[PDB]
This record gives C-alpha cells, sequence and structure tokens, in this order.
C-alpha cells in the first residue's frame, strides 16, 4: 500500500510515529517499533528532537537481523531541528542522526519547522526570561542544504513539515532549485482537514502526510489540554457503529480516501494492531462529505512557544 | 492493488481482457489467460458475447490445479448478453457461463448493454432487411434479476456495463432498490476521458470500469477501420520518451491516476507483461493535465448496429 512521490521514490501510505509521551522512557519506542512491524507496519516517522531514534534504530536493525525485515522494505523518514537549520549544519545533523540509527541512509529527510532557532546542543535554547532564541536562516539556503543531502545519498527523499502555503511556494520558486519537496507533513484531521494546502499540494506534486490524525497525543506544553478530545466527537462515534468500525478507523480512513499518508501513534499493542484494519473498509462518498462538515479550525499543535519567530506558519489563512 | 467496491468486495484495479477479434481462434483465450496469469493478472474480464469463456475458465483452472493461483485471488467478471435481460432469462444465462467455466461462482456479474434484443439462441437477431430485431424490457425488470443473482451466491457482485447517466439514475431511484450497481463499465481513453460520467459515477460510489484504455482491438463491425489510432498519438510518444515508458504505459497509468479500474488486452505475451509496470511510474499532475486536453469525444465503440433502440445510450451528453 504506497504512493509514489515526485522523485520517484515509494512510500508506504500508513506509517507508526515514533514520538512518544514526555511521561514514556525514550526506551519504550524500541518496543513499541519492535510492535509496529509485527503488525505490518513498514513507514516509521521520526525526528532528532524526539530523541527515540537510536532506540528506533536497535528495534529495527533488530527485526534486520532475526529475518523479519529487510532494510530495503523499511521507510524511514526523521527531520531536521531548528538548531540545525543553517546550511552548514545541515547535514552534520542527517550525519548524527544516521549514527545513532546505525543506518547508511534514510528514505525521507525533512525541515521539521521553518522556523531556525540558536545553534547548540540543547533543542529548545532560551535567554534568560525563558523566551526562545530565534535566529534567521535563509530557508532556501537550508532547502539547497537539503538537496546535497540527497545527492550525497544520506536521503533518498527531502521535504518539509509545517510549511504553510507561501513557503512552500518560496522553495518551488527559488531559481536553481534542484529537488521539489516530495511532501508537507502538517497536522491533519477532521477538526483541521486542511482543504485548501491539501489541494495546492496535490496540484503541486506535494504528498500530503498527516499527523494529529487521531487528534494527537496531546502532548503537554505544546497541546491545550482543554481543547477536545477529536476521538470523543458524536460524529465519528456513530459513522463507527454505521460502518461497525472505530472512531480512530473511520478517522484513519478518511484521511487515506483524501490522498494523504497517515502516521499514527499508540502505546498500546492492540490498537496498533487495529489500525491496520483501515485498508478493510471503505467510506461511502455522501460520509465523506459528513466527515468534511466537522471542519472547525482547531489546530492542537500551534507551536506556541514559538510565536513571534518571523517564520511562524500558522498566521496565513494556509 | 485493489480498490473496494459499494458492497464491500475488493476488485483489482488492473484487469485483463478475454474479448478476441474474429481473426483469432477462440482457443487463443486459453493461452492468453496463462499467460496473463504467469504475469501476475488476477482480474480477468469476459461475457457471454465473447464465446470465450470455457477456455478462459480452463486456463484459470489449470493455473488453480497447479497451484499457481487460488480461486480465491481471482476476480472473474461475465455479463449477460442482449438477447438474456429479460428477467426470466439472466439466471439461467449466468447458469449457462458457469457450466461453461465450470466455476461455482464468478466474482462480478455485467450487463453488457441497457438494450434488449428478441430472445433465442442467436445473439443477433435481424429481420428480413438485416436490421436487429429490438425487444422491450424494462432496466429495472433486468436488475431485480441480478440481485437475485447475486442473493443466490452466484455472483458476488453486480453492475453495468455501457450505461449513460439517466440509466444509472433509473436503477438507483428504483423503489425497492436492494443493492447499488458496483460499477459501469465504458469506453474511456485520452480522447474520450469520460469526465462527467466519472465525476457522476464518483459521486454515487459506483466504480467506472474502463476498455478501449488502448484504443480498443479495433474489433471489424464494431470499430470504424480508419479511426486514428489511440498509441500513435505524438503527444503519448512524447510523454513515453520523458517517462522512460512507452505509449501504452502513459495511456494506463493515465486513467489509474483517476481513480479508474483499468481493463486491457494484448494477443502479445511481451505486452502483458509490459503493461504490469503500470504499478512503477507517476504520471506528474501537470502532465495528467495535458493528457485531459486530448479529449475530443472520439467514441470507437459506438455500437452503431443498435442506433435505433430506444435505450442506444450514447445520444445524452453523458
Ligand atoms: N512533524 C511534526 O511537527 C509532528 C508533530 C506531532 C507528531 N508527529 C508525528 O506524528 C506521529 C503521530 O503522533 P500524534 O501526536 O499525531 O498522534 P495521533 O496519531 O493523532 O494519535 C493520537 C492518539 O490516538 C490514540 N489512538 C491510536 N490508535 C487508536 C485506536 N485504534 N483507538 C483509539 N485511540 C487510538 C493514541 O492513544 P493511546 O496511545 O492511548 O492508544 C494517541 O494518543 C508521531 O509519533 C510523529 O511521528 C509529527
Ligand atoms: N463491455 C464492453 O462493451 C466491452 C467492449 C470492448 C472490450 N471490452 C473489454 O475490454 C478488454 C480490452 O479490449 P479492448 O478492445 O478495449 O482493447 P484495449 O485494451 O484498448 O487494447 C487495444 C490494443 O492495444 C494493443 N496493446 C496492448 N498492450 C500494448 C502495449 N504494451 N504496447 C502496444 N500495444 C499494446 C493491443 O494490440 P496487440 O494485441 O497487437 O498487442 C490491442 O489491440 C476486452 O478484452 C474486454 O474484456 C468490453
Ligand atoms: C510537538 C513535537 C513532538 C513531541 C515533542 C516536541 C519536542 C519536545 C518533546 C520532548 C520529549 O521528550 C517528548 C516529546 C516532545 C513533547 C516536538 C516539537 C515538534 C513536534 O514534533
Ligand atoms: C464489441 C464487443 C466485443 C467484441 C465482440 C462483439 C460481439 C461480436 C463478436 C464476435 C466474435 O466472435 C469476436 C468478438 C466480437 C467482435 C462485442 C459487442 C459488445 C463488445 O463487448
Amino acid at each position: 500500500h504506497c504512493v509514489i512521490l515526485n522523485d520517484g521514490n515509494f512510500i508506504p501510505v500508513l506509517g507508526f510515529g515514533t514520538a512518544l509521551p514526555l511521561e514514556c522512557p525514550k526506551s519504550k519506542a524500541k518496543e513499541l517499533t519492535k510492535i509496529a512491524i509485527d503488525a505490518g507496519f513498514h513507514h516509521f516517522d521520526s525526528a532528532s528532537v524526539y530523541n527515540t531514534e537510536d532506540h528506533v534504530g536497535e528495534a529495527i536493525r533488530s527485526k534486520i537481523a532475526d529475518g523479519t525485515v529487510r532494510r530495503e522494505d523499511i521507510f524511514y523518514t526523521s527531520k531536521v531541528w531548528c538548531t540545525s537549520l543553517h546550511p552548514e549544519l545541515v547535514r552534520a545533523s542527517l550525519e548524527r542522526s544516521l549514527q545513532k540509527l546505525q543506518f547508511d541512509y534514510v528514505d525521507l529527510y525533512l525541515i521539521h519547522y521553518p522556523m531556525a532557532l540558536k545553534p547548540g546542543e540543547e533543542n529548545f535554547p532560551v535567554d534568560e526570561h525563558g523566551k526562545l532564541i530565534f535566529d534567521r536562516v535563509d530557508l532556501c539556503a537550508t532547502w539547497e542544504a537539503m538537496e546535497k543531502c540527497k545527492d550525497a545519498g544520506l536521503t533518498k527523499s527531502i521535504g518539509v513539515s509545517n510549511f504553510n502555503y507561501r513557503q512552500l511556494e518560496m522553495i518551488l520558486n527559488k531559481p536553481g532549485l534542484k529537488y521539489k519537496p516530495v511532501c508537507n507533513q502538517v497536522e491533519c484531521h477532521p477538526y483541521l482537514n486542511q482543504m485548501k494546502l491539501l489541494d495546492f499540494c496535490k496540484s503541486k506534486d506535494i504528498v500530503l502526510v498527516a499527523y494529529g490524525v487521531l487528534g494527537t497525543q496531546r502532548y503537554g506544553g505544546w497541546v491545550d489540554q482543554n481543547s477536545p478530545v477529536l476521538l470523543d466527537e458524536p460524529v465519528l462515534g456513530s459513522m463507527a457503529k454505521k460502518y461497525n468500525r472505530t472512531p480512530a478507523l473511520i478517522a484513519l480512513r478518511y484521511q487515506l480516501q483524501r490522498g494523504i499518508v497517515v502516521l499514527n501513534t499508540s502505546l498500546k499493542e492492540e490498537r496498533i494492531k487495529e489500525n491496520m484494519q483501515v485498508f478493510e473498509f471503505q467510506l461511502s462518498s455522501e460520509d465523506m462529505k459528513v466527515l468534511d462538515g466537522l471542519n472547525r479550525n482547531m489546530r492542537y499543535i500551534p507551536a506556541a512557544i514559538f510565536k513571534g519567530h518571523p517564520n511562524w506558519p500558522f498566521l496565513d489563512e494556509y
């Protein structure tokens, strides 16, 4: 179950996310990755900032060793963090991730946010007032660095995450562009269906990869704990009954039928296995319209600590 | 590589057609079906009027018997001809086909044309002037018989072929309707892209299955021999070069990227194998637009001998 990226590479349409809530020990990522592989997942999403890469890598290499899967069958994504967006620091970060993973290459590498922060070991550098220290970096220069990573063979494909319409256009119209971003990984679910951004990406052969498909893991420090819980939406409960599935399966299927590559995370083995059942049924055209009606501009992860940054992506309509 | 029908069943998106030109011995169907199976084809399209069902059935059963494939992995389609549309004759025709195939069930059964003809052994009954003898049979009455065939387990799914927008509506609005048609098999290629009918079918959860994807086999007595040869289209040649593929592969991929289930036939082993490579590449969004521009209302199989029939489907815009 894959789709073809604009650079010719194949990406599985359903991927398991390896970000873990703060309350979880990082080693948890290793057990979950194993469980996911056994359940049939071949696409895994990670990032330098998650700090789960080494554990995810051990799980994968472990499943490759015992002959469960081959590296070529696994699609692994990483992301360069805000502190290494400087053109001279991008490749170093990728090489560091590859060292942690003990991998020869990653299948996809993305710019995590179009917002650079002060370079340094600390992922969240703050001043004496506790405010993040922003940095100015030419995003087009950063993209050129990403392209060089692809030409180095360190990553098979390159893309971006949390970019808005104008920022994507900035890259697409860049003089001397060599490789278009293969995707734009953003938050997307019934409460924030991204209709406009999705149509734009499609028109440019850019795949929209969605996180927050099930309402996000509601991370402390990022998601308002008082925001509504997506899966508690009555409409999803009613539709789950109609199709004799679950609210989660309904939300997952909704995105797949819109041409979106879906990410998902669960700390529970039973749910990891359940989510694979999304390929078992079809939502009717009319029910897809019903789900479209839930749109209410509810953004669970507005990256509020970045407010004020010149490149904060969520101010524009899309 | 399947899509989900509105009755829950799965259908492979690429199917091998078993209709043969008059110039071919019917037995040719047996060897071609075996070759298609070896190449990876699981979806086979046939019809009682083709007179190749017993040969196709023999090929499939031979491959099932030697362990190459399982019946459950094969998706076989048959169609009831105009002379058996009467409610009292539909089932007998399907049972007759099952007898020829030595199958217990077919996966899909279609009304071949929305035009009933005088009942009898002859598939093309004509009067003393050589004109087809039409018959009056309510399309909804015929559909009820199709539903009964599905309930009897003789066919897993039911659909139609060569129906226009209004005829589909007739079935969809039928009082007491039990099962919607899962598909509408019609001619479709860059010269007749069926944009409007396709959108209508999608809005009703009806899959559009296309034949004539490569310009049809240009059957004598049905297709104008001087009509342009689809694959000789310069645009397809240019695109084939750009993608390092072939005109045929470009035409096949075009339909797949539009959510269409594609049928294809070649009397040559090398081409049957080649067509399976359609899953290897992606046509850009921009090139898809260029192909949409080739539309010129060129209908290779207008069923001209049927002109005059009250239900001739090709007069309406769509
Ligand atoms: N690029 C970015 O900026 C960014 C940001 C955030 C996340 N991500 C990526 O997206 C991945 C997904 O994380 P997410 O935060 O967006 O969460 P999510 O996939 O939206 O999942 C949210 C919640 O769904 C629940 N869930 C999962 N399967 C379920 C089922 N079958 N039934 C009921 N509940 C179910 C989980 O709870 P339980 O664990 O209790 O089952 C989880 O807390 C991450 O791991 C990461 O790879 C990327
Ligand atoms: N329901 C209906 O009314 C209806 C009507 C007509 C057909 N059909 C179905 O559709 C199926 C397909 O038949 P069709 O008439 O529509 O033909 P088609 O699939 O459009 O193929 C047309 C021609 O393409 C050529 N071709 C195939 N692969 C090729 C390649 N890789 N390179 C170059 N040329 C290639 C073939 O020639 P060669 O053999 O010389 O390679 C063939 O004559 C039938 O067998 C039948 O199952 C249904
Ligand atoms: C919210 C997001 C995923 C969760 C992480 C966060 C950075 C800080 C964090 C540190 C942790 O030890 C657990 C996860 C998380 C809370 C990430 C910023 C971008 C996005 O991927
Ligand atoms: C053109 C079409 C497929 C080809 C056949 C035709 C009926 C007469 C025929 C008789 C034959 O022995 C060979 C095929 C064919 C020429 C069919 C009518 C509807 C369509 O499926």
